[PDB]
C-alpha cells in the first residue's frame, strides 16, 4: 500500500506532465496521494495562470462576510455576518489596515500560535464563494474554468445525463479569514490555486479516519450533533490541532503558498485560515474513485447547509432514497 501513514503529498510535475489533468490526478493516487486527503501541486516553472494580476480591484465582493466566533480558543463555532458590498481594491485596503493586518511573526509556525491563541478575539471580514475565474483564457493547463465536468463525469461512468453546470468560485481572504471543517459537497474532489498573496495553512484527516473527526466533533458540538446527523456540512465548527492531538486525531497540516495548487481528494476533512490578504480559486471535480463516495456521502437534511442546483442532480442519482428527505432540507 502506498503512504501507509497518510502523509500530505507535494508534487512537482515537468510541463510535459501538466499537460493531462486527469492522468496526473490518477498518477498521484498511483502514489498514494489521496491517502492524507490532501496533497500540493507546484505548477511547473514556464507555467502561468495568467500574465499579470495588475487590474482585479474593480472585481465586486457583493456580500463580504464577517466571520465572529463563539467559544474557546480551540474550539470554536463562526457565524457569518454579511456586510455591505464592497470591491477587492476596498477589501485589499481594509485587509492592509492595521485593524485587520498580519502581526509581526518570525515564521509560519509563530503565525500559527497566535491564529490560535487569538483568532476568537477577532471577527475578520472574508470574501467567498464569488462566481468567477482568473486564469487567462489561454491558459490551456489546468485552468479550473476548463475542466471536465462532474455532469460529464456521472456520464461517461453510469449513462445518465444530468442537468447542472459545474463553475469555479473566488475567494478573497485576509489575515485570520478561516475555513471550518468540512468535505466537500456530495464528498466530491476540490482543488484550489492560490493566484496571490499571502499564504493559507491547511489541516486535513486522513479520509479513512474522517469517522473519528466526526465522533470528536458530535462530543465537542453535541447540540449541533442532536440537531442534525450531518452537522459538520454547515462548516461553522473549528478545532484546534493542540485539541485534535489531545484526542488522538489523525492529521496533517500543510502551508500552501501563492502560486501553487491543492487538491482535497473525497472525504478528506479540512481546515484552515489565510495569513493575509489573498486571492484563492476553487472548483469541485470528480474522477471515476469518487463516485462510490458520493453514493455514501452524509447530506444535512435539518435545511441550515442549502446547496446548489447541481447538487440536486447528484442526490437524485446517486442517492434515490434520500432524495425526497433532502430535498424536504432544501425546499
Ligand atoms: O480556500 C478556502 O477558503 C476554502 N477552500 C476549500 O475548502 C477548498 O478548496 O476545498
Ligand atoms: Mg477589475
Ligand atoms: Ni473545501
Ligand atoms: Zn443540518
Amino acid at each position: 500500500a502506498q503512504n501507509p501513514n497518510c502523509n500530505i503529498m507535494i508534487f512537482h510535475p515537468t510541463k510535459e506532465e501538466f499537460n493531462d489533468f486527469d492522468k496526473y490526478i490518477a498518477y498521484m493516487e498511483s502514489q498514494g496521494a489521496h491517502r492524507a486527503g490532501l496533497a500540493k501541486i507546484i505548477p511547473p516553472k514556464e507555467w502561468k495562470a495568467r500574465e499579470t494580476y495588475d487590474n482585479i480591484s474593480e472585481i465586486l465582493i457583493a456580500t463580504p462576510l464577517q466571520q465572529v466566533a463563539s467559544g474557546r480558543a480551540g474550539v470554536f463555532t463562526q457565524y457569518h455576518k454579511k456586510k455591505k458590498a464592497m470591491t477587492v481594491g476596498e477589501y485589499r485596503h481594509l485587509a492592509n489596515s492595521k485593524k485587520y493586518q498580519t502581526p509581526p511573526h518570525q515564521n509560519f509556525e509563530d503565525l500559527e500560535r497566535k491564529y490560535w491563541k487569538n483568532r476568537i478575539y477577532n471577527s475578520p471580514i472574508y470574501g467567498a464563494d464569488i462566481s468567477g475565474s482568473l486564469f487567462d483564457e489561454n491558459t490551456k493547463q489546468w485552468n479550473l474554468g476548463h475542466l471536465g465536468t462532474i455532469q460529464d463525469l456521472l456520464e461517461k461512468e453510469c449513462g445518465v445525463v444530468i442537468e447542472g453546470v459545474n463553475t469555479p468560485y473566488l475567494y478573497f481572504g485576509m489575515w485570520k479569514t478561516t475555513f471550518a471543517w468540512h468535505t466537500e459537497d456530495m464528498d466530491l474532489y476540490s482543488i484550489n490555486y492560490l493566484h496571490l498573496g499571502e499564504p493559507k495553512t491547511w489541516y486535513v484527516v486522513p479520509p479513512e479516519h474522517g469517522q473519528r473527526l466526526e465522533r470528536l466533533a458530535r462530543e465537542l458540538f453535541p447540540g449541533s450533533s442532536r440537531g442534525c446527523g450531518a452537522f459538520l456540512r454547515h462548516k461553522v465548527a473549528l478545532i484546534s490541532p493542540t485539541v485534535l492531538k489531545e484526542n488522538g486525531i489523525p492529521f496533517n497540516r500543510i502551508t500552501q503558498e501563492a502560486g501553487e495548487f491543492m487538491v482535497t481528494f473525497p472525504y478528506g476533512y479540512h481546515a484552515g485560515f489565510n495569513h493575509g490578504f489573498n486571492c484563492a480559486e476553487a472548483i469541485n471535480f470528480a474522477t471515476p474513485r469518487w463516485i462510490d463516495y458520493g453514493k455514501m456521502a452524509s447530506q444535512c437534511s435539518c435545511g441550515e447547509a442549502r446547496v446548489t442546483f447541481s447538487m440536486d442532480a447528484f442526490v437524485r442519482i446517486l442517492q434515490p432514497e434520500r432524495y425526497d428527505l433532502w430535498k424536504r432540507g432544501q425546499d
